[PDB]
């Protein structure tokens, strides 16, 4: 590995048909019987691996104990028609055979599928790194064809990306993709995740800001992923460990009891439609369950209080799953405007963001970078203004003691971490903790499932408040949402249009005060009139509540003009009034909404265009990499995947500094700087070579 | 098949074949595409529908109630909201094909003690029920002719 | 999927389609790691014919 | 009708500069370089 690691090396920064790749293949082909037999190697037990799992070899294992005789190994494997005469003779001989000529194919095919894997994966970068190069050397597919298992095998680990290297160029990386971080990748909840970003960034999102928000979606995700790692599963002790259990178990199922609780709203309701108000007991009356059953009453106590306890996990399983994202993220854009704004030290907002004020009490807290996976940060602001702002100035700031610097650097103290309760008490920064609750109580998520909760307390003193919570259908369906934000995607020119609709019933109203009052008598009594228009508020009242919602408007409900010195002047107003109030004004509520489901279907549509047209990264069109058969999905798949950048950061991560390669390196200085030059830009490893590829 | 069989034992079966023409003339099942293209969606704006007049119901049985008298007798009233079923029934049935919403069919709300809070329910019951889901209905047919 | 398990071993699977040797090529195909005589168990294929 | 005339307006000035008139597509074979077009080389409030 050690070898093939400096084979790579010399391999950086190389041009297609390069003279270093095409030494390298020489290399190879001068020593072409050594390379095949190491191939040889790889596959060999790359096969038997499959082979002993198959259904076919299994037949063949007759021995209780799991064993396979040699001569029972040699039919086996010649059945499978995969391996020659002295392929299987090799195997026997490296197969532990007891002195019965029993084999324990369980450990034979795991012997050595581990020392080999690192190995085994860089032969595989090599190669296709060099089949990528030297595309049109005959020599080379003789190895990629020997190879092909091995290929096969690496395939989903084997991560390339494209860059913009140091030397002007764009280059192709070649890394190792884990089995955690691919298996993490495709959980339902971070491929939600992924589409609901892909949409916020192609509908409202800008080319400039593009690859920024990318790469914050990328720090959301990887700090998703570890507390989705924490929760998975697979007398303070004794307690301690039951209740990180029992937290986990309600992040785990926290849909599911939201699902829940819905389910219990449902049932709550469907009891109460057999609710029954009479006077006598089951001048004041008395609602009570009308039933004969006589299990609905102890039924509908039960699932009230069983209703109550779901909503209270639900909180509990909120804050343990989605609040420590929310924290994540505050701190994370409150750290970088710190440090590169610098937010508290230059421009001092000016009274007016609440979110900026409300964030000066954490900045002298001694536990402020808690789910911000920057520990330094407050290190790297004073090291950025000390000079400028006053180094004993930006310690007050943010609460750092400066003698302490240097002594934390020279050593480390291990002092005694006393598991107690008492001591447990005055080590909690009431600080933060203050600042913390207000965000979460700030969080509309939050905030609703605390209606949920209290409306269900409600409940318990009068049940019929158990009916709000089948509002919760407008989020807990998410048909229903989009229907409904059809509604709410115009609602500002909803409410402006209800209100002009009350300016205008209120100019007809003060035309009906002043000349046609005597039409207004709604009382077919002859000797108390009930007119309704000898009062301004009382004849508005009349307009808004029987006028707007005439059929006819307000003629249909005012005694008829005939036979009177007004009666054409009455037949205009009612006639206007039918085409402004209900005509035109109606149309307009009701066309906003129609115009409201056509805008979010294109938007939509516009996404999904964008993505099958352009590419997500270099933002080059579908009909440049069409040239070749298959261009933009296979770009898309292998060249610019936006997963394996995801894979790379990861990789980065993970991997040790020293370990680091030259393009290693430059991705990862570069990601510590927030500057987002490697990533291609109008520009691709196709285009750049499209004299040499082709 | 099956129909035809049974229109045998009451020629009226025979109607059913009469629906044929959604298939039998291509210009109908186009015109009916319209409507089953969003048929998920028009299917739970009935289902919210049923959920908003039940909220309503639930304010009227408990603050409304001697409003629904259908009765114009004065001895036996008609009483529609003295339970929760009938209540809910009384708004789903004569509520929402109502023109002006509830407020049409229930008693005057003048000179009482909670004659704001009646024309709150009635203007919102117009405008959520007769005005805005109506309009998602026909907004859905309409959006999908596009 | 699950209702199409009658008809796999069935003499005339292939009844309207054009390819009347598939078991055949399944057989050739999946033989060698399945077990030639389970896969023509499960395709109804007598080996000696 | 009027929602599209902003939404062709919006998309005419992020796709084409008000000056030269050449698309954003040409720009973008540099790197963000129909931003800086817009603003250093045919900035229309430079103009002014
Ligand atoms: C008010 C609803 C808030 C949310 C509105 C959306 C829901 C739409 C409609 C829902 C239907 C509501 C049921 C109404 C029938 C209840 C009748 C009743 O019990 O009326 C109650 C009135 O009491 C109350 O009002 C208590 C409620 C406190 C304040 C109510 C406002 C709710 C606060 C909301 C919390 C956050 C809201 C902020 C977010 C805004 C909304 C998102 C009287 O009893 P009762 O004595 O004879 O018996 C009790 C039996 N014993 C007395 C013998 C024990
Ligand atoms: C005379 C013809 C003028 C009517 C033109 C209508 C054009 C629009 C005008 C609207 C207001 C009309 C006021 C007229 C000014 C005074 C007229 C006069 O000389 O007044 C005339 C009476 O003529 C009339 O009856 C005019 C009747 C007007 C009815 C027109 C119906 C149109 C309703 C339009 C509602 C506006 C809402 C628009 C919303 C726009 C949404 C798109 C004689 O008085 P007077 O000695 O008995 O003592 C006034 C009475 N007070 C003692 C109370 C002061
Ligand atoms: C029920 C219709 C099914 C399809 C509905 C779509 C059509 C929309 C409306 C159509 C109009 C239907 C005509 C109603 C009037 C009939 C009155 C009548 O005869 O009412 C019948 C009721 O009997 C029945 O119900 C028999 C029918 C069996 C069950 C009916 C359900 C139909 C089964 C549907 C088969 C598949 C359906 C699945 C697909 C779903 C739909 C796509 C009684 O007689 P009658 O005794 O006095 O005389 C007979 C004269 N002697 C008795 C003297 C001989
Ligand atoms: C008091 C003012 C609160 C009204 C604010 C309305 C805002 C929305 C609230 C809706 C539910 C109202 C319940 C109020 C809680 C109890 C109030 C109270 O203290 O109750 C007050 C009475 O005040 C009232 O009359 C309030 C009347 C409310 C009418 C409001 C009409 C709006 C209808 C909205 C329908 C919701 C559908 C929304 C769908 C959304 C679709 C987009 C005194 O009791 P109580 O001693 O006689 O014993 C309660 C009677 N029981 C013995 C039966 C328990
Ligand atoms: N750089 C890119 N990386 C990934 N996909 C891209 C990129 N640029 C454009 N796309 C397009 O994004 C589309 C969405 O990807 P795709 O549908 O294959 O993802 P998935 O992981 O299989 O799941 P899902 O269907 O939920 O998106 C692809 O069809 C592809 O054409
Ligand atoms: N010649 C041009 N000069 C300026 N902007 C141009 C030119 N050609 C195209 N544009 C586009 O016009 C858009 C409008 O400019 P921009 O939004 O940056 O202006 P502003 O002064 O910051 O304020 P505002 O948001 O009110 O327009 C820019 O995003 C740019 O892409
Ligand atoms: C340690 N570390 C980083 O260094 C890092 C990061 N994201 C970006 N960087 C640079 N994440 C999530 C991280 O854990
Ligand atoms: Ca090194
Ligand atoms: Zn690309
Ligand atoms: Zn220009």
């Amino acid at each position: 590995k050690d070898m093939v690691v400096m084979l790579l090396s010399l391999l950086e920064g190389n041009v297609v048909n390069g003279m270093i790749a095409r030494q390298m293949v020489d290399m190879l082909v001068e020593s072409s019987s050594n390379v095949e037999m190491i191939l040889k190697f790889f596959d060999m037990f790359l096969k038997l691996k499959d082979i002993v799992g198959s259904e076919a070899f299994q037949d063949y294992v007759t021995d209780p104990r799991g064993l396979i005789s040699k001569k029972d190994f040699q039919k086996a494997m010649d059945s499978q028609k995969q391996f020659t005469g002295p392929e299987i003779q090799f195997l026997l001989s490296c197969s532990e055979a007891d002195e019965n000529e029993m084999i324990n194919f369980e450990e034979f095919a795991n012997r050595f599928q581990e020392p080999a894997r690192d190995i085994g994966f860089n032969v595989a970068v090599l190669l296709t790194n060099l089949s990528e190069h030297v595309p049109h050397d005959p020599r080379l597919r003789n190895f990629l064809e020997l190879a092909e298992s091995i290929l096969e095998y690496f395939r989903p680990y084997l991560g390339r990306i494209e860059i913009m290297g140091a030397s002007r160029r764009i280059e192709r990386i070649y890394f190792e993709i884990s089995e955690t971080n691919r298996a993490q990748w495709e959980m339902p909840q971070v491929k939600e995740s992924k589409r609901q970003f892909i949409f916020d960034v192609v509908n409202e999102g800008g080319e400039a800001e593009k690859m920024e928000l990318f790469v914050s979606f990328c720090e959301d995700t990887i700090f998703e992923m570890q507390i989705a790692a924490q929760i998975s599963e697979p007398f303070w002790g004794e307690l301690e460990v039951q209740r990180v259990k029992f937290l986990n178990y309600l992040s785990r199922n926290f849909y599911t009891l939201r699902f829940l609780a819905l389910f219990l709203a449902f049932a709550i309701n469907f009891i109460l439609l057999f609710y029954k108000v009479s006077d006598s007991p089951p001048n004041m009356v008395y609602y009570f369950l009308e039933e004969s059953t006589g299990y609905m009453e102890p039924a509908l106590w039960c699932l009230s209080l069983l209703h109550t306890l779901v909503a209270f996990l639900c909180i509990i399983g909120y804050n343990c799953l989605k609040v420590p994202l929310v924290i994540f993220k505050r701190e994370k854009e409150l750290a970088r405007k710190l440090e590169f704004d610098g937010l508290y030290i230059t421009e001092q907002p000016g009274d007016d963001d609440v979110k900026g004020q409300w964030d000066r009490l954490v900045l002298n807290t001694p536990s402020f970078p808690s789910n911000y996976w920057d520990k330094f940060v407050k290190r790297k602001v004073l090291d950025k203004h000390g000079d400028i702002f006053g180094r004993e100035r930006i310690a007050e700031l943010l609460g750092m003691d400066l003698a302490s610097l240097e002594i934390t650097a020279h050593n480390e103290r291990k002092p005694d971490p006393p598991p107690g309760l008492l001591t447990w008490l005055m080590s909690i920064d009431v600080k933060y903790q203050i600042w913390k609750f207000g965000v979460i109580f700030t969080d509309n998520s939050f905030l609703y499932l605390g209606w949920y909760m209290v409306m269900s307390l409600l409940g318990h003193y009068n049940n019929f408040f158990f009916a709000a919570h089948l509002l919760d259908i407008a989020m807990g369906v998410k048909t229903l949402r989009t229907i409904l934000s059809s509604v709410t995607h115009n609602g500002k020119q909803l409410v402006m249009t209800v209100g002009l609709l009350a300016v205008v019933v209120y100019l007809y109203t003060v035309v009906a005060f002043n000349f046609f009052r005597k039409f207004y008598n709604k009382s077919e009594d002859e000797d108390e009139p009930d007119m309704k228009c000898d009062d301004m508020m009382t004849c508005y009242l009349f307009h808004m509540y029987v006028g707007v919602r005439a059929g006819g408007g307000i003629g249909d409900e005012i005694e008829d003009p005939a036979g009177d010195e007004y009666e054409l002047y009455r037949v205009v107003f009612d006639i206007t009034f039918f085409f402004f109030v209900i005509v035109i004004l109606l149309a307009i509520i009701q066309g906003l909404i129609i115009d409201a489901f056509g805008e979010l279907r294109d938007q939509q549509e516009q996404v999904k265009e964008d993505m099958e047209t352009k590419c997500f990264i270099c933002g080059i069109g579908s009909d440049y990499f069409d040239t070749t058969p298959h261009g933009f999905e296979t770009h898309t798949l292998e060249e610019h995947n936006l997963a394996n950048y995801m894979f790379f950061l990861m990789y980065l991560i993970n991997k040790d500094e020293t370990e680091h390669t030259g393009q290693e390196s430059y991705v990862w200085k570069m990601y510590q700087e927030r500057c987002w030059d490697f990533f291609p830009a109008g520009d691709c490893f196709r285009k750049q070579y499209e004299d040499q590829l082709s």
